[PDB]
């Protein structure tokens, strides 16, 4: 079940003059169960920038396509910005309607090193972005994808018009993200992330470090069958 994936919900809040985020979700096992996780990410523009009130980004997460080994794979992204309900029931530039991308991650889990090289495209105003992602040293990763798939796009949210969109607003700059996720049984990663405008396209470059995965654990024995709310 990696094709239409289940929304996953980014519950957005303006503090100390940047934009932070938390998700309290999970990866689903293969034996059925659930590994919980807690997501913190802060987002700061590299200039100043009108900040929104707290708001929720619906994302929709699929690996559209992989080779035998998760040397390559094709991730594909829809998120849509929208107000809290306040838990009642829900209802229905120099940023170009299409822009490329380019990432690139250096990692460690559990100290394995790894680097990935990607390309992405998408429609940033549409809420859709595709990337292929190459594993240029330390493939095949012993550990689940899973765990790297949200760290690889903030620009591809559509907003409604009236929530700042404080991503397509830091550009041409950008903004600096800082995350960390911190899994039910120790697990760990932090990540720093750089992302910048040149030549018209995203430059993305994304220092990740995990730490105290259990070895016998479902990230390290790949165990895991994509995220859920």
């Amino acid at each position: 079940g990696r094709l239409g994936s289940p929304v996953v919900s980014e519950r957005m809040y303006p503090e100390d003059g940047a934009l932070k985020s938390e998700i309290k979700f999970g990866l689903r096992l293969k034996d059925g169960g659930h590994y919980a996780a807690e997501v913190k990410t802060t987002y700061k523009a590299k200039k100043p920038v009108q900040l929104p009130g707290a708001y929720i980004v619906d994302i929709k997460l699929d690996i559209v396509s992989h080779n035998e080994d998760y040397t390559i794979v094709e991730q594909c992204e829809r998120a849509e910005g929208r107000h809290s309900t306040g838990g009642m029931d829900e209802l229905y530039a120099i940023i170009k309607e299409f822009m490329r991308f380019k990432v690139h991650m250096e990692g460690s889990v559990n100290g394995h090193k790894f680097e990935i090289e990607g390309e992405g495209e998408g429609r940033p105003y549409e809420a859709f972005q595709t990337a292929k992602l190459k594993v240029t040293k330390g493939g095949p990763l012993p550990f689940a994808w899973d765990i790297l798939s949200p760290q690889f796009s903030k620009a591809y949210i559509k907003h409604p018009a009236d929530i700042p969109d404080y991503f397509k607003l830091s550009f041409p700059e950008g903004f600096r993200w800082e995350r960390v996720v911190n899994f039910e049984d120790g697990g760990i990663i932090h990540v720093n992330q750089d992302s910048s405008l040149q030549d018209g396209v995203f430059i993305y470059k994304v220092k990740l470090r995990g730490t105290n995965f259990p070895p016998d654990g479902p990230v390290m024995q790949k165990k895991t069958m994509g995220w859920e709310a």
